[PDB]
């Protein structure tokens, strides 16, 4: 029932300049926390990240098999980064400590 977080929440991204995608696979039996999710930029310039509707488990809106987040990168100095903190529980009744990650961001000139 204690499966790594990792591997219950399998956190991955891709940057295409402008264009950034974090991912989540979430093992089936597991879900993220909506109001738990933050996003802070280091040295980067990042639209509003607006986050997408999910299921609700009594009271708390959550997320299950998969969470895809699009963020728009404006700028970003050399050496830039976007931390990704969560947080995920377990139907069985637990939840696992809040997790971050550090993205680092290729650098992009604004417009």
């Amino acid at each position: 029932q204690f499966v790594p977080a990792d591997q219950a929440f399998a956190f991955d991204f891709q940057q295409n300049q402008h264009d950034l995608n974090l991912t989540w696979q979430i093992k089936d039996g597991y879900y993220l926390y909506r109001k738990q999710i933050r996003i802070t930029p280091e040295h980067a310039k990042i639209a509003d990240v607006q986050l997408p509707q999910g299921v609700w488990a009594g009271g708390s809106e959550i997320y299950r098999d998969r969470l895809t987040l699009p963020v728009t990168i404006n700028q970003a100095s050399a050496g830039a980064t976007l931390t990704v903190t969560y947080q995920g529980c377990a139907d069985a009744g637990f939840c696992y400590p809040p997790e971050t990650k550090t993205v680092p961001l290729s650098e992009v000139v604004a417009n």
